[PDB]
């Protein structure tokens, strides 16, 4: 049988020796030239529908041969088109044939997903009747046949006659309907065997029809067969068993077996019996009708096997991202953006630590790398660990080369030589070969090389050159379906892209509520938590100020919270002020203002809502923009805001998707919500919290969410310096972490409870929530930190001095995270 | 040559005497049995790409026999499957034999423009190398390679020797880019005449490659040809001339020919020249080459005709409505439902009068409906005019009947019998047929079958039991089909058709529109003129009353114009009065109010404004629903009209796309819209008429917009009337047409002089806007008209006191038609 080699990046399948040539083939015998084709086809089709390899055959010839025209042929009809170069590439060095197959259906959601079929096949065993012969149907027409099922005469005289004289001439020819199958007496029982799985299966696919044994097909005389020899009981058995025998594969309910009526008759000689004649009604069936297995291959784990017929049917018939698909355009030019002149190590931040960490690192990749003028090297401290595969200890880091002229090459570097060097590569470039197939959906010719360099101080394949990335077009293809193998694990790369994936989303959100400028003036805009309230206010600015012409001093941005404040002063978009400064500071020169978290506002500073209406509505161009911004979920205080009663926050837009929050973090959110409208609260008015988010939205961005309990203060701050190590080792920047505290008073006391644990992590500073630009550990309270938001969040003890409260720190607490929160209840 | 016999109602080829039947063909000589099936192959191919027909062939046998095998494989390869009933189906009567070819791609928008290709054909001419041996493409492959062009080595070193010895062994075999060819000395000649046009094409079609000319295919051998034969500057002649005949299309900028390399070696044999040995290189060409013209057909006029090349790269690569198709399901269930049951007439207004007109016409047609149980039979006055053909005198009527197993029947019924009533069906039955498939789209098995009637007191050919409509899956479909052919010319169905598509069309912009309701309470809605404004308030109003669960009365509806109050009070959704009765009565127990044409207020009775706020904001449910409909362009005085400034009209709901008015109508708004523009009222705030439409809208529904001056004030009446007659003679009701006068006190003098004119046309009954309902000629006053819209409208002699109004009277007076608008202007 044929077997996978495990000594390649890519699906090797050897098939023995195969006589190459035309010349050399013709001079075979039938038998041994069909086992030859049928095992190189054989192969051709396990590569074909398992994501594409090499066939190895050994000639028997030195000089240069061509493969020949039955296999030409027989390819052809493999892949049902005269583009033989599309898909088998043939090379030879020595005694060694080559044949590079390219993958038939390319990813799970392919483009022609209802055009193209999923599987080659050498036949799938399906006959239907064209006109007066019987005809298999090829994968195409397969296809077509099983999506046509999916979706919810003059021979009756004969037929109901009893008896038949012999000889007699029969009115009605062979047709769509009528078959006459001549009967010999020397393998009559051998000639009923064979000749039911031929034309029953034709029959029942197309309407049934009649089969008439006995009956001469160019004279249309009965004959029937000796009387002597035919057992009318023996052979009735034989036609229901082998009608039986055929599998049927159903679509539908119920599934009753096939329908045929059979009918043994006497044949009259000159009125003396001279025999039997028989006489088979096909009814149509209500599915397809197989006459024997499908001659499907596909490769799984190391071996060449068949697909079952029910399995065959389902692939005919019928962690994957679907974000990353169809932005995967987008993905790519942000992160993996091919750069024109040079070649460039992503990510730097993780490279810059690979070259401090290990002595002549630098140097060693630059000397490899000098031949390549153009591509892109992914950097990785374990591209096995990014596949879900084992880690090897002695690896110092994995890199994927894409460069311009040269075929994607997978270096791992080690720190010594090792026996297993090659051999953890080779698994690894393979490994991500085939995702770069079946799960990035890449259609063109890929293939992955495994090199192994050595800090300290089986022969690959010469791949064609169609292999090779010939310019940007086939670089960029090949790194946007990179793109949607990252976003399926759990990487550096995967988060970074998944982070963009969520700016994407909020940006389409934001195109939707930015419409709402031009037709509103003032605005009470009651965002969801996660919903991206904070970031639409910064939008709209940006909007405000190309609209309405003004400059960017006059817009006003009033807040809660001093930490938020700074955010925004930070980026010189608006004037960014704290309530309290709005109420105190004269604004008479405000023009348009922009209120966020106005839910937490107070009242006993003054009456801000009256103020900023003067402000406004005194406006040189009339009415100046006041968008109200807030969200009653996150109301911080059970005293009165000072806003108006919910039916005079009029007009009113919503946000309703979670798109700033990771999958897990978005259903724990929506879960937490429910709680919240069980036990409103006093102050909050009665119908707004009665808001839901979409039916059916999920962000398609996976995360982290563990929620640990009964940990002691000590116990806690290990496991977060730990997992802060943990991800800071992997590459994560320390921009990226925050830890949020239930109140502001004990954020002094876990500061110095943090640096005590994390010390040992050779990391002894943290940031305040005010500067959220350092590269540092952010450790500040959640009440002090609403309108941020950060990568990775622990949630250490949530607690508010009022139970009612303690359903809304965990929802301020959650919102947060992007893609990785830990929480550590109280015990 | 094939010709179509122009009897039937089909596309009927008869292609001669034709032997029919596996053994009678077998006996027949190469030479003839491929000339019949050439030409049986040519009238199929014409069927298959000209919308589809019947081929007639006269065999030379009595009893029934099959087609036989190569015709049925070559029918196969026609269609490229063996579902060869889908298509083809053969019936034979006596001494003929008839083939029901099916159309191949039906209607100019298939669901598969990008699968499948549009053209079938006997072969595509385009050949392509396939590995070691040149295979021409089929239809798809062709369909693909075309789709591919669209879209914006050792053989080297033998190539430049300069002689090569005899006996030489080249070391490379034939492959993708080598080709070697033996070279015969008796026709030397001739044999290069053929070999370049199907190996030339092969290689440029496919990256080039290189071709020999002497040298041995088995081994590989060098051997020229003889001195004495081949001279070798004219031999040059000639390649290069077969190179350049072959014809190429070219889908780029520059188009240079095919660029190829030759050169002709000496033979040396022991030192001694011997003969000449040819070399061509081919280089890749950017577009695709022809070996010959290809061999497709098509029906034009009553000839069959095969495709030029270029014609043929054209339809293989590459009035309609758009509106129709998308609308094609839902137009079908309002018009042309199919009744469970009973044989429904359509239309039934035209129905009555048809049978009080004639005597007897009632049981005749009665009477041929027997045998049908179930369907929908559609009348017309004539059938040919609604196709654009030419009328008959002497026919009453036609009727297209669509039953439950039966094909479609077009009935022409004749006053009395006349030679060319045959003729008259047969032609409207033949173009019918032709329009459900080509324009239509209709991908099943459709014939129209012509029957002629009398009322005073070539045979049929008999369909294939596949061509009846078995259940109401086949007849919905053949409808749906028959909407869109209908859309597409100027009828009584066409029309009715085009008022079901603006009103889809309506409420596809109200589903965008409906969703303020959530978000506001009082509301500036600024519509367009067209853009069906008064439609949402009506439809509003109505999701008021479900949203808030209030009582009807609750909800008042305010318009400046007593018609339009009429119009609205009637309906029963609500509480309609006059802005005098606003301001007069008291309304205390009003919830919601509704204000409509605001922009025709006045401030004379009071501050209707401000009376409604009271009204509203004092509701139970807090502020009620306080939205005013306005449109600034449609402002009929020039007084204060009492609405906040311009500033303080928030928030906004704008309403720019024309949803209410044909397409001649809607490009005459948009027109005199931008006259409004370039000269705004004084009173007309300064940025309200800055609201532009869609920057392209269209709404895909044909009409009629004739503008008629100089004529006098008699003239006017005579065509108004004539027009009238002519509208009313095809079956239009009177209630779709109202005339239009510049003032309300011109009203009673165009009454009595519209009546003198139009008592000549049986019809003297006229009414006033106060009464829509009513089966009579509507005749008011311009603005006495706003709010309401009939199908036909006739405007004469705009005028108004100010000139700066003027523009303002002609689009209040376009927007009120629908389909049909008639202005008659000062002279
Ligand atoms: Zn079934
Ligand atoms: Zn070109």
């Amino acid at each position: 049988p044929l077997v996978v080699e495990p000594s390649y990046p890519d699906l090797v399948i050897n098939v023995g020796e195969v006589t190459l040539g035309e010349e050399n083939r013709k001079k075979l015998q039938k038998i041994q030239r069909d086992q030859e084709k049928e095992r190189v086809m054989r192969a051709a089709c396990a590569l074909l529908n398992s994501g594409g390899g090499v066939i190895r055959m050994a000639k028997k010839v030195e000089h240069p041969v061509e493969m020949g025209l039955d296999l030409e042929q027989s390819l052809r009809e493999l892949i049902q088109s005269s583009d033989l170069q599309a898909f088998f590439e043939t090379k030879q060095q020595g005694r060694c044939f080559y044949i590079f197959v390219k993958s038939w259906s390319s990813g799970p959601f392919p483009e022609d997903r209802s055009v193209k079929p999923r599987l080659c096949s050498l036949s799938s065993s399906l006959y239907r009747r064209s006109e007066t012969s019987v005809r298999s149907m090829d994968s195409r027409e397969a296809f077509c046949f099983l999506k046509t099922k999916r979706k919810p005469d003059p021979a009756d005289l004969i037929f109901q006659k009893d008896y038949l004289e012999y000889g007699e001439i029969l009115p009605f020819p062979a047709s769509q309907l009528v078959e006459f199958k001549q009967f010999s007496t020397k393998h009559f029982q051998e000639y009923v065997k064979r000749t039911i799985p031929e034309y029953v299966p034709a029959f029942a696919n197309t309407g049934g029809g009649y089969l008439f044994i006995g009956v001469d097909d160019k004279s249309r005389e009965v004959l029937g067969c000796a009387k002597e020899n035919v057992d009318p009981d023996s052979l009735r058995r034989k036609i229901e068993q082998a009608i039986y025998k055929l599998p049927c594969v159903h679509f539908c309910q119920p599934q009753r077996p096939i329908t045929f009526t059979l009918k043994i008759v006497n044949v009259l000689k000159r009125g003396e019996l001279y025999g039997y004649a028989c006489m088979i009604r096909v009814n149509p069936f209500c599915c397809a009708v197989f006459s024997e297995a499908p001659n499907s291959w596909i490769v799984e784990d190391k071996y060449v096997c068949s697909l079952t017929t029910e399995k065959w049917v389902g692939m005919m018939t019928d962690v994957y991202s679907k974000k990353g698909l169809e932005h995967k355009k987008e993905l790519q030019q942000l992160l993996f953006s091919v750069p024109p002149g040079y070649l460039r190590y992503t990510p730097e931040s993780l490279w810059r630590d690979l070259i401090s960490e290990h002595r002549g690192l630098e140097e060693l990749i630059n000397k490899q790398m000098q031949p390549f003028f153009r591509g892109i090297l992914i950097f990785s401290r374990s591209w096995a660990v990014d596949l879900n595969l084992q880690e090897k200890p002695g690896v110092i880091c994995d890199a994927l080369l894409i460069a311009q002229n040269s075929t994607p090459i997978l270096y791992t570097i080690l720190r010594e030589q090792d026996a297993e060097g090659q051999d953890y590569c080779t698994r690894t470039a393979f490994t991500l070969k085939q995702k770069l197939v079946n799960m990035g959906g890449y259609t063109g010719k890929v293939c992955v090389r495994a090199k192994v360099l050595c800090l300290s101080p089986v022969s690959p394949m010469d791949y064609p050159a169609s292999y090779s990335l010939a310019g940007t077009q086939h670089m960029e293809a090949l790194l946007q379906s990179l793109v949607i193998v990252l976003l399926g694990f759990r990487s550096l790369l995967s988060d970074q892209l998944g982070c963009e994936v969520l700016n994407l989303l909020t940006a389409q959100q934001y195109e939707i509520f930015s419409r709402s400028l031009r037709k509103n003036r003032e605005l009470f805009v009651h965002g969801l938590p996660g919903s991206g309230k904070t970031i639409m206010a910064m939008k709209i600015m940006e909007k405000i100020r190309n609209v309405f012409h003004c400059e960017a001093h006059r817009i006003l941005y009033v807040c809660e919270n001093q930490p938020l404040r700074n955010f925004i002063s930070d980026r010189n978009i608006c004037r960014a002020e704290t309530r309290k400064t709005f109420l105190r500071e004269n604004f008479e020169h405000i023009q348009h203002i922009v209120i966020d978290e106005a839910q937490n506002f107070r009242t006993e500073d003054g009456d801000w809502y009256g103020k900023a209406k003067s402000i406004t509505r005194r406006a040189k161009g009339g009415p100046g923009i006041l968008w109200i911004f807030l969200d009653y979920f996150q109301t911080s205080h059970l005293d009165c805001s000072g806003l108006p009663p919910l039916s005079d926050q009029y007009p009113r837009e919503e946000l309703t998707r979670i798109v700033r929050n990771a999958d897990p973090i978005a259903k724990y959110l929506q879960k937490e919500m429910q709680v919240i409208r069980s036990n409103p609260s006093f102050n909050i008015p009665t119908g707004c919290l009665e808001v839901f988010p979409e039916a059916e939205w999920s962000q398609g961005v996976q995360g982290t969410l563990r929620i640990k309990k009964y940990l002691t203060v000590e116990q806690i701050m290990t496991c977060v310096a730990d997992t802060c190590r943990r991800f800071f080792d992997r590459g994560y920047s320390p921009k990226d972490v925050a830890v949020l505290v239930s109140t502001a008073k004990e954020v002094e006391h876990y500061k110095y409870e943090l640096l005590k644990a994390m010390r040992k992590k050779r990391v002894v500073q943290l940031s305040d929530a005010c500067d959220m630009l350092g590269d540092h550990i952010v450790l500040d309270s959640v009440r002090r930190f609403s309108g941020l938001e950060r990568s990775i969040v622990f949630g250490i003890h949530p607690r508010t001095a009022d139970p009612a409260i303690l359903p809304n720190v965990l929802i301020c607490l959650a919102s947060r995270a992007k893609q990785h929160l830990y929480i550590f209840p109280w015990g």
